[PDB]
């Protein structure tokens, strides 16, 4: 089997990235968040504190024939940003782009924080890392992408994110038509759960190429690409007029500027980064200082390849016995 949904930026801005999902019988369209930095699938649902829902389309599972309550199942997760959701567990049918999973637990959300109900166009999480970070208790449960390897043409899946424009989610095979070049495949570790890998190094606008390991997260699910103190000054240094703001929180420039490109190595083949793709706009509405989208991983405790980065590539997520990451331009 496979499966192929377009992924649609929320805003002007590709803040995010929502993509329509089937669940249930028959069916409920929700337009999730696809997440390769984690592994639960969740959804503004019927049990959701009504006060903490504002414009979000809701599962309903009293009206799917399909769903089942996971008894005694809960769930509960706070990401990065210190946004957090929890509640209870329902087992159902969830369709992405014709891919069917029998079975999948669809989290259903009681409590949503802030964060969640002031954004109307996300409906949940559907998460893309490695089934080990589930936090479903008593009773961890597996990804859509881990129920659907086995029936998948290939076990992978693909992310090829636009720019200010929609992009495609495949699942169980490689869209040879979706890159240019070849592919470079590059090696995964699964300790922390997440698509980690270790890029080669960087280079800034023209420049030269820096040789240099940095380990970082493949994530879909973060807007920016996060790097360490060091890089992210070497790429700010290049834009007239740019600083790190503590109080707007990261660096800044002039939304005069021109931005210069940035490169990142996967083995011995580059990904180009244009310098566009690195203008998160104005930092208020009507402000002169725009917020750049290279910051600093410093206190993260990990560096993170965002759709800032991903963007830029056809991105293979090879869930293979072994796994793997493969990047190619396009
Ligand atoms: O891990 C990400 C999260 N990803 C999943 C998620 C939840 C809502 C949408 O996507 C969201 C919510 O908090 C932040 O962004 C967090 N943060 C991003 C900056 C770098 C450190 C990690
Ligand atoms: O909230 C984000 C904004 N998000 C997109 C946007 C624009 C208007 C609404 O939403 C953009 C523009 O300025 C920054 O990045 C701002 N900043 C991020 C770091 C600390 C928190 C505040």
């Amino acid at each position: 089997s496979t499966g192929s949904a377009t992924t649609t930026p929320i805003d002007s801005l590709d803040d995010a990235y929502i993509t329509p999902v089937q669940i249930g019988t028959p069916a409920q369209t929700l337009n999730l968040d696809f997440d390769t930095g984690s592994s639960d699938l969740w959804v503004f649902s019927s049990e959701t504190t009504a006060s903490e829902v504002d414009g979000q389309t809701i599962y309903t599972p009293s009206k799917s024939t399909t769903a089942k309550l996971l008894s005694g199942a809960t769930w509960s997760i706070s990401y990065g940003d210190g946004s957090s959701s929890s509640g209870d567990v329902y087992t159902d049918t969830v369709s992405v782009g014709g891919l069917t999973v029998t079975g999948q637990a669809v989290e259903s959300a009681k409590k949503v924080s802030s964060s969640f109900t002031e954004d109307s166009t996300i409906d949940g999480l559907l998460g893309l890392a490695f089934s080990t970070l589930n936090t479903v208790s008593p009773t961890q449960q597996k990804t859509f992408f881990d129920n659907a390897k086995a029936s998948l043409d290939s076990p992978v899946f693909t992310a090829d994110l636009g720019y200010h424009a929609p992009g495609t989610y495949n699942f169980g095979f490689i869209d040879t038509t979706a890159y240019t070049g070849s592919i470079t495949y590059t090696a995964v570790s699964t300790k922390q759960g997440f698509w980690e890998w270790t890029s080669t190094g960087y280079a800034v606008g023209s420049g030269t190429f820096k040789s240099t390991s940095i380990d970082g997260i493949a994530d879909t699910g973060t807007t920016l690409l996060y790097l360490p103190a060091t890089v992210v000054s070497a790429y700010w240094a290049q834009v007239s007029g740019a600083k790190s703001s503590s109080s707007v929180g990261g660096y800044v420039f002039p939304c005069s500027a021109t931005l210069p490109s940035f490169t990142f190595g996967v083995g011995s083949a580059r990904i180009v980064i244009p310098g566009d793709y690195i203008d998160f706009g104005p930092i208020s509405t009507g402000s002169s200082s725009c917020f750049g989208g290279i910051q600093s991983s410093a206190g993260i405790g990990i560096n993170i390849f965002g759709d800032v980065a991903l963007k830029a590539a056809f991105v293979v997520f090879n869930g293979a016995t072994t796994p793997t990451l493969g990047f190619a331009s396009k």
